[PDB]
């Protein structure tokens, strides 16, 4: 009876969304569930090492230990083993990656790259099992349409998450009929980032020119849009190591989370046209959060039952 779409551009969060409905009111991740993703956590771990150490020999960065480099070579012929745990460990803890690292901004790199590699030994040991923070940490691109269902307070969602890149975009279409509430998800670090289709693009900016085109259209003068700020807690870290006048040069306030996060929410609701006529409802939020992601529902279900 109530349809949530799920909608924002790729690496938003939205399918961290629907797997924290899941751990909520499904009662989180069986350990064999846990299971499948273990795969994807190393999947993840593996093509971040690589992601840092290539992008190094475009960056002109090199080790601080010229042993690595038989270890970057083992990197590559291995891509799990306890070889290529010590090879990985190795290589996160050299100075040179680090540096490499802490330029991730220059390059494509997961948001959970450091997640994964600082926790390396616990990911390495035998008969290890995801954890539901681990699953939730795990990227995967959508493609196609999903949903899902689950019933709160005698009223069951029909939610839809769909792929954020431009390659999906075209069947976002075929979820708009009938759409109780858009969430629209923004990723907050995403301001120095680019695009990993578009290199020279702006993730927030394209953000953006997506919230234009949804909260302005003509399809969804009805539905109520809920915008969604996320991974606020890596914007939180982030803000300070680089300046929000990477997205906006306008910008002349200060490098904090708080009014920095301000500003970015104020830039998004400034772009609603029929500002008098249809309202934003904005939260910010750490989709892998799970208590903070129950506290955003409970405001989805605020807006939704305002109806
Ligand atoms: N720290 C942190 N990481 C997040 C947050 N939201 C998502 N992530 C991470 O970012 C990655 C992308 O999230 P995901 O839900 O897959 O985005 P998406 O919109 O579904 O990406 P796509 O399918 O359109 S391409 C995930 O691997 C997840 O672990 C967040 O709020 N905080
Ligand atoms: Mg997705």
């Amino acid at each position: 009876e109530v349809k949530l779409l799920l909608l924002g551009a790729g690496e938003s969060g939205k399918s961290t969304i629907v797997k924290q409905m899941k751990i909520i009111h499904e009662a989180g991740y069986s350990e064999e569930e846990c299971k499948q993703y273990k795969a994807v956590v190393y999947s993840n771990t593996i093509q971040s090492i690589i992601a840092i150490i290539r992008a190094m020999g475009r960056l002109k960065i090199d080790f601080g230990d010229a042993a690595r480099a038989d270890d970057a070579r083992q990197l590559f012929v291995l891509a799990m083993t306890a070889e290529l745990a010590g090879v990985i460990k190795r290589l996160w803890k050299d100075s040179g990656v680090q540096a490499c690292f802490n330029r991730s901004r220059e390059y494509q790199l997961n948001d959970s790259a450091a997640y994964y590699l600082n926790d390396l030994d616990r990911i390495a040991q035998p008969n290890y099992i995801p954890t539901q923070q681990d699953v939730l940490r795990t990227r995967v691109k959508t493609t196609g349409i999903v949903e899902t269902h689950f019933t709160f307070k005698d009223l069951h969602f029909k939610m839809f998450d769909v792929g954020g890149q431009r390659s999906e975009r075209k069947k976002w279409i075929h979820c708009f009929e009938g759409v109780t509430a858009i969430i629209f998800c923004v990723a907050l670090s995403d301001y120095d980032l680019v695009l990993a289709e578009d290199e020279e693009m702006n993730r927030m900016h394209e953000s953006m020119k997506l919230f234009d085109s949804i909260c302005n259209n003509k399809w969804f003068t009805d539905t109520s849009i809920i915008l969604f700020l996320n991974k606020k807690d890596l914007f939180e870290e982030k803000i300070k190591k680089s300046p929000l006048t990477i997205c906006y040069p306008e910008y002349a306030g200060s490098n904090t989370y708080e009014e920095a996060a301000a500003y970015i929410q104020c830039q998004f609701e400034d772009l609603n046209k029929r500002k008098d006529t249809k309202e934003i409802y904005t939260h910010f939020t750490c989709a892998t959060d799970t208590k903070n992601v129950q506290a955003a529902a409970a405001f989805v279900f605020d807006a939704v039952t305002d109806v």
